[PDB]
């Protein structure tokens, strides 16, 4: 088996796609390995680069295809180069952009945290092996956080292991193990947007829509909650449409959704207020001044979104 | 005829665009045949990555075209490899990530059955056939289900059959049957989302739009009912501006309809009340009391949106 | 001349692109033609798949380049197939998948009708000419249609012609007319999905905002139809954003300033009654009764609209 | 130096986009220049498709690279002919679809006059020049353009020159002048769509908001502006949302503008009138009667809007 | 180390990207060095287009691979083109389309400044080195600025110096510093159309928003800022679907919070009004008279939104 060391450089990761599971990341890739060693001009180490290299492989260099486990579609590389060692040594270094997946909940969504990974594994070869792999991520842990959408709590975390695939080719004597390098990065949303332009004003919203109890006549009331109804809608719509799209609900999803639910038991209470009675327009004083049951009897189902 | 066995690997079923009713597919696809012995370095099978592969078919190694008869353009094609074994065989591998057709029926929205299918035939050949077609389709069936948009019912079945064009080449004797597979994964859409962030308060607002009936005057009951009118249209817009686009109504669009009926319907009542009488300001006092009337007879016109 | 005849099979006619005047049409396309007989292994025909005809072509093989006058862009073609036979002739197959432009008029929106139009005409050969068009356009005439956006009215009309160009090379003698086969194909529009969700509940809407005449008092009368006036801009807005752009009016959108002026109308009524008088809160009685002559003064130049 | 004979046939100008100036054309060029007689088969000139162009240039035939000046990124090229003459002469033959970028001003929208602009100039060339120009632009002017969203002004209009580039490379003798071509074709907007679905309805929308005068309460005349405000928020929505996107305020932009100032205007007096006075409830009957005021002091200040 | 000489004109910079921190630049880069003499057909510089360039490459002509270090993805490139000449020097001219990232910071939003910036650094190469920096931005300082989204205050600044990099090959003798150019061009938002399409309707309604105080009643007073709400709500809608998206506030965001926050505040004193009394319906006449409290402890919270 030959040893191959790998350096993975990551430059960027960006472009989240919540409704694929996928993100963006570039940066550049670095194998080495040893091969029988070889006469370069002087005796300076030969660099090969892009177009080159395809001609070195034709004459018989060996260049294994390393695959991203887990890219989206072909990865668009830059810049390719082999840097030929006379000891026989061999250095690969290619730039990479590409799309990758994994999966990823978005459930706790403004305050959700993710991990962006990287899975690298030769295409072919069972044999030859991954020595040790190394991820420099060379951004910045607590810097420029706030100018950026995700704070990265890493370093990265590495993983060399064996990949068994049980339905392999004909080959059976024994090669059904892949070396299977697995980078992952961790990191978590900037929820200030969120809590600043979409949770406080859904607040202020909803509990306003509480001030319906302090008005005096039952018309007042009833034909009020109509127009707070269409309120929720309103921010319901801004919501949807400036959110990331989802399968499920989030957080925020909820509010909303117990915005609406506030909204309808008030009108089930400001008509049933008006109409248990002995009467005719008696309004259970008492009842039509539940200005306190519901902001609270809110905060306690509100208290219950996160049992 | 060849004997070609292939295998499918689906790594990923994303992206559903319902509009042109097709869907992405990742994975990797392998066709395994035997040719005439070889002499291999050593006697080990020989390994050939992508760029030399083209090499080997110029000095006339046969490598058949497989076509995804159901692509929607020209897939994107990662890794390839040839697998050459020295007692003739032949191993082709590939990865793939394309774009692919199926007839997708989308009227039970939010809780629809849909069906992913491949079909690999051969593009150019009549002679050899498919020997036998294996889906190893390793994702899970009920696991993270409910962090993915799609829960697969699978595994996938398949099916080997014969294709035969009508009008063909020149060519007559009896070369108008191609050798093709099919393979077929079921899916259910996660009707989570959609029931709790759009049935439900289409619910509520429909519901909440019958309280009209509970106003006291009719300059009160007419007046609001324009609101409720303009809520509906709020929430229209809301709701096909998130949900995926059709040709056809589904049912949350004829909720929707539905509503804007009931609120039509009620100002034609609280219209008529007003000026079926004998004198100026005589409600029927029994006809604007359909506060009734008119939910379970929304409730009976709507067990009839199932009939 | 050469006598080339050409198939066309269509697979997929999909993503109309109203403001570009474009679609999209994959399928395959056959040429045959005869040139001088051939020695093929055995005798059996030959066949050369994609990165080898290049390589045929390189040795002096014809093949002629058929190009779409039509095709905005150039077509992804996925595989191309020579069929070289020993008595001499050729056959050429290749899959296409191409945007295409033709003349598009969307006025009669919701209801009207288009051609899909392919044009095959020869790169640089005025000599060499078009011996017979055939498209086998298998999809279904009346089938899934209401599974699909678009009804196919065809089979497909076909027409071989001579294209001149005035201003040619500096060729001269007489080498200015090219054979160009034209593919047509109708359809009409799916008009369901727009009639149950936008030209419905516009007419409820409208024929609502009638109903302000049933208002007792003034101030109900006109501050009423400041609220029809902001429902008619939320229609016009999910009107809008969900139908296809285009740079003229359509039927709908006629409809929709209709709503416009019918309020527009209204509130210069409603204000006229209130001061055409002889003291100061004489309201025309007769007047504020046009509840008649507005309904079907709107449905007489709502029978002009279609004139 | 050489002299080259330039056509260009110009086939679609489609899909401007506003932010980023830039307007997309497909057609054809033709380049013609004389080189040394050659020996061409037959004594018929010569014809070089697509890939075989290439391998001419490998054996030393001069084809000059003609850059688009003006192209956002590299144009897609469908096919590229050589016509080889015996008696010298070399014509270029190929077809494009390009991002063309020019200096656009959208600010009198709706109705804008634009011109699309092609620019082309050999890339590494000073030597060899344009001997003439001519643009085939045959579409037709007065035509089908209500079925078109641009009305072609035209026929195009050219003119070659000489371009000096200071800071050039090495090279000083006299080699800092490359020959250009410049295509202009002028266009003016199709103002019909925009008038009849925006200017119109604003009209409209403004006008009506000035109908809050013939309110008699105060609390009506107050209240009422504030859904006018409502009203004019939810038209700049559905205005900007459909309208080009622009860095700069267009004729509509400043309609807006102005409704959202009227009706300030008018919260302003409306509160005005009902505090300047001699007691409690005086509303100055006179300025509560600027009913006039208005409507001509808008259509004053509108007067002003095109000075 | 060979020296190498770097020229880069800039074309266009567009379409900037918010989100993903990125900006589109195109343009053309030169670089010259100096390698031993050679023979020139005549003794005039050779020139060398596209395709033939990959040749010369082939028989051992060296052309550094010159990477840019923050490019997102590889960059199109349009025409190459190498001029060789017969004194030994070589020049490298070719056009490019690229999309470039930097840090940038959008938190005073509609008046921001940003800077464009270029990183240009070979790929392989520690030997050879950058001789110097040329920028040749030639736009035009303040001349169509105002037809223009961004106003550049350059023109261009560069930085040539040499990064050193840590985790290097297995090369270690003194090979870890690169020669790197650094372009930067300084830039400033063109903040009218948000002034006046934004800002100051935003203004307006929040001013508008206080004329709640001076309504006579309490119902009046505490009904109408239910749709002073709805108002500020449809307004973050058109204001946030317009806007380009962030993971921050911005000036505006807050803005539109502000308002959030006086009407949420105003409901506040308006229902605290009615009830901190001796009897029912005494409003403290002192308080409901906040009509100037609110205004300028708006314009004093508002004057510490800038501390």
């Amino acid at each position: 088996p030959v040893d191959v060391s790998v350096s993975i450089f990551i430059n960027k990761i960006y472009g989240v796609n919540t409704l694929e599971q996928t993100y963006k990341v570039d940066g550049y890739i670095v194998a080495q390995w040893t091969g029988k060693p070889r006469k370069t001009p002087g005796d300076k180490p030969l660099i090969v680069e892009n177009t080159q290299i395809e001609r070195w492989i034709n004459n018989g260099l060996w260049v294994p295809a390393l695959e991203f486990i887990n890219v989206v579609g072909s990865p668009d590389t830059g810049n390719k180069r082999l840097m030929l060692f006379p000891d026989g040594r061999v250095i690969y270094n290619a730039r990479f952009l590409g799309s990758f997946s994994n999966d990823m909940d978005f459930r706790l969504f403004p305050f959700d945290r993710q991990q962006f990974v990287l899975e690298l594994e030769p295409f072919s070869y069972n044999n030859q092996q991954l020595r040790f792999s190394d991820i420099q991520v060379y951004t910045e842990n607590i810097d420029n956080e706030e100018i950026d959408e995700w704070w990265i709590r890493g370093k990265a975390s590495t993983h060399i292991s064996d990949i068994r695939y049980d339905h392999l080719s004909s080959v059976q004597p024994n090669q059904n193990e892949f070396s299977r390098i697995t980078v992952r990065i961790d990191a978590v949303r900037n929820p200030s947007y969120y809590l600043w332009s979409f949770i406080l004003p859904l607040g202020l919203i909803i509990a306003a829509s509480w001030s319906v109890f302090w008005l005096e006549s039952f018309s007042e009331r009833l034909q009020t909650s109509f127009t707070l109804m269409l309120t929720v809608v309103a921010y319901a719509f801004y919501t949807s449409n400036i959110l990331p799209r989802l399968p499920y609900t989030t957080v925020i999803d909820q509010m909303i959704i117990a915005g609406y639910g506030s909204i309808f038991a008030a009108i089930l209470l400001i008509i049933f207020a008006h109409h248990r009675q002995a009467n005719g327009v008696e309004d259970d004083l008492l009842i039509q001044r539940c200005r306190l049951a519901f902001p609270l009897g809110f905060l306690a189902i509100g208290c219950v979104l996160v049992i």
